[PDB]
């Protein structure tokens, strides 16, 4: 589900989109240049910033890794192996929730 | 720019997306399964309902495909060499797009 740039109801597959826009972000967050694959160079301040949009306390990387796993089964991003804080966004799923 | 879905106002690439997002138009457009790649199954349909949603007499595959080749040098799409009909989605242009 599509939420207003910036907003805070926005959701996590959302704000990580908004991250990436801009290369500004790049000491947390990057693209890795193929497929919709991204790196958090800094998944502790990626965290600390989810947690500011939410306004949620104690937001950290085990909660935050926890709300990417969730995304696995619904076609909207993957885990990638053999890298560091490395996923994949899914644009399938993420077409349908534009509608 | 992102456009509410549906609308008139919509760009090209946007609605793409909005007949991709639907596997009942796959007799016109589908996706290939890597990595943001479609292809228009009717180029010709495609190109009729672009025409409808945009009300552009004379809207045809030719016009389309200039449409198409001015996203190329925009990092929102590019052609995919060696199959037919065959575009492939740059979604860093594309997570811009959406701010
Ligand atoms: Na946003
Ligand atoms: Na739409």
């Amino acid at each position: 589900r599509l939420a207003n740039p910036g907003s805070g109801q926005i959701q996590l597959w959302q704000f990580l989109l908004e991250l990436l826009s801009d290369s500004a972000n790049a000491s947390c967050i990057t693209w890795e240049g193929t497929n919709g694959e991204f790196k958090m160079t800094d998944p502790d301040e990626v965290a600390r910033r989810w947690g500011e949009r939410k306004s949620k306390p104690n937001m950290n990387y085990d909660k935050l890794s926890r709300a990417l796993r969730y995304y696995y089964d619904k076609n909207i991003m993957t885990k990638v192996h053999g890298k560091r804080y490395a996923y994949k966004f899914d644009f399938h799923g993420i077409a349908q929730a534009l509608q």
